[PDB]
C-alpha cells in the first residue's frame, strides 16, 4: 500500500516520529506487510480548502484490495485521527481518496504484482 | 471536489487570489459549494512536456459525480483558459486527469460521504 | 501518456539528460510519439518505503489505452531499470502505479480526447 499526504501545515510542525507512525499504523489497519507500506509526506504547499488557508491536507490511499465502504470508513478515522493529532489539521479540511488498485496495475521490483499469466 | 495543478511555472508568477479564483469558478462550473471544493497548485516543478521546458502544467480534477463527456470539455476549457490567463501556460501544454470518485472512496470528516450503509 | 516519480534522492543526484531520456524511452515503449509525452520529476521528498528512508520512488503512469498485464510488466523492468541507473534507486524499493485513463477523461488544449 502507499499513503500520501499534501499538507500546507510547514516542514517544522511534522513531528519526529511522524512517517514511521503511518507506516506501523497502516500496516495493521490494511493487515498488509509493512514492509510493502510506502509513505509520502509533502509539507509547505499553497493550497485551500473551501476557499481558507488554513490548515488542511489532501491524501491518498491505494492498496490492492482492502479497500470498501466499512474498510475505507475506518481508515478515515484512523487517518484523520493522526493528522488531527500529530500535524493539528481539523477533519473535516481533509480529503483522502481510496484507490483500489488491480495487481496488474502496480508496479514493483521490475515487474508488477500480476505473476499468473 | 478537487482539483491540482503542478507546474514547472515560477511560485512567483503565481498571482495571488489564484486559489480563490479557482475556487469560485470550480463551485460554480461543478454546482457544488464552495465549501467542500479543495484547490492545490505545486509551481517550480522539474517537468518536460514533449520533450520541451517551456511552461506546462499536469492536472488532475477529481469530484464525486459531475465528471463526463461534455461535462470534462467544458472544464478544459475552462481551466486551460485559467492556466493561460493567470500563469501564461498555453493550451497544448496541458494535461488535465478527470476522476468520478465513488461516495464511499472519498474520506472526509473521520468518515467517507457513504454514509447510507 | 504521463510519467510522474517522486523521489527522497537529492535534486543533486538526479543526472543530466535525465528526463529527455524519460521521455524518448517512454515514447518508444508506449508507442506514442514523444511529442506527447509527458514526465515530472520530483527530488528531495519526505517518504519511506517498509518503514526504511533509505532510496525510494513512488511513480505514476497515466496513458489512454496500453495498459495492461504484460504491457505493465515491461514498463515496470523498464522504468526500475532507468531508476536503478540513474537515480541509484533498487527496483524493489519502487512502486508505480498504471492508470489506463478513458479519452473523455483526459483534458488537452481546451477540450478533451473524446
Ligand atoms: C493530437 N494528439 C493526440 O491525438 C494524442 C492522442 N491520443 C495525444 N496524446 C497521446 C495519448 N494521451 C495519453 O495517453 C495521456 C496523456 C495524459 C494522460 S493520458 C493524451 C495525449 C496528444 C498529446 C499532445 C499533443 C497532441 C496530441
Amino acid at each position: 500500500p502507499m499513503f500520501i499526504v499534501n499538507t500546507n501545515v510547514p516542514r517544522a510542525s511534522v513531528p519526529d516520529g511522524f512517517l514511521s507512525e503511518l507506516t506501523q499504523q497502516l500496516a495493521q489497519a490494511t493487515g498488509k506487510p509493512p514492509q510493502y507500506i510506502a509513505v509520502h509526506v509533502v509539507p509547505d504547499q499553497l493550497m485551500a480548502f473551501g476557499g481558507s488557508s488554513e490548515p488542511c491536507a489532501l491524501c491518498s490511499l491505494h492498496s490492492i484490495g482492502k479497500i470498501g465502504g466499512a474498510q475505507n470508513r475506518s481508515y478515515s478515522k484512523l487517518l484523520c485521527g493522526l493528522l488531527a493529532e500529530r500535524l493539528r489539521i481539523s477533519p473535516d479540511r481533509v480529503y483522502i481518496n481510496y484507490y483500489d488498485m488491480n495487481a496488474a496495475n502496480v508496479g514493483w521490483n521490475n515487474s508488477t504484482f500480476a505473476l499468473e499469466h
